[PDB]
């Protein structure tokens, strides 16, 4: 069954309350489509849960392991963010892609052809962001997910394929997953729409043929300590 963590919100907000991922005890249903839930500097929609702020110290302060089976049905050439990792200035930490674009650098990377590359950007100590590809998998399909932050060293694991280094602290940092849509072209990778105007993400999904975004989780797991 779906931990109280989430299920009681005693560590996670949810982040997109209509519909509610909880379907039933066991499985969570992320679908941004429907939740058109936004932050207001970001470019896209998002259905996803949250660590709550009063939870919040450094990268370096948290044990945290996240796991999860993961479904993902997607339209070609969408893009997600199934997790991620953030500073209190809102600066990405971590985040885990899936996504069906032609940035290159991964196991396929060829735009809008219905194969999707499943990838890890890390953000170093030195401030700058390196990127690894886990697998690739077809809309429909499931893996296994594991997101560890030991104390300021992150390592991602899906497929049983793992990466991981140590990342830039920060102060504050949170841990959210689900399924945060990207508004984002697939082949210039040039982002679509204006932050904080949720009607602006509407157009682009819909001009970009995005109109199915499912995440649904099951055996899911966090385990959280502070330093
Ligand atoms: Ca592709």
């Amino acid at each position: 069954t779906i931990p109280s963590s989430i299920t009681s919100g005693s560590i996670f907000d949810l982040e997109g309350d209509n519909p509610n991922p909880l379907v039933d005890d066991s499985t969570l249903v992320f679908v941004p489509l429907e939740a058109q839930h936004i932050t207001p500097n970001g470019n896209g929609w998002r259905h996803e849960y949250k660590v709550k702020e009063s939870l919040r110290v450094a990268m370096t302060q948290t044990y945290e392991v996240f796991e999860a089976t993961v479904k993902v049905e997607m339209s070609d050439g969408g893009k997600t963010i199934i997790s991620q990792h953030h500073a209190s200035d809102t600066g990405t930490i971590s985040k885990v892609y899936v996504s069906d674009t032609d940035e290159s650098g991964f196991n396929d990377s060829v735009a809008n052809n219905g194969i999707f590359d499943v990838y890890v950007r890390l953000r170093n100590t030195s401030g700058n962001e390196e990127k690894f590809a886990l697998g690739t998998m077809t809309s429909g399909e499931t893996f296994n997910l594991r997101v560890v932050n030991n104390y300021g060293d992150v390592e991602v694991t899906a497929f049983g394929n793992s990466f991981g280094i140590p990342v830039e602290d920060d102060s504050q940092s949170y841990f959210k997953f689900g399924n945060y849509l990207q508004s984002q072209d697939p082949y210039t990778l040039d982002k679509c729409g204006e932050a904080g105007n949720s009607n602006s993400f509407k157009n682009c999904f819909e001009d970009l043929g995005i109109t199915e975004s499912k995440v649904t989780m099951t055996n899911v797991s966090y385990t959280r300590e502070t330093n």
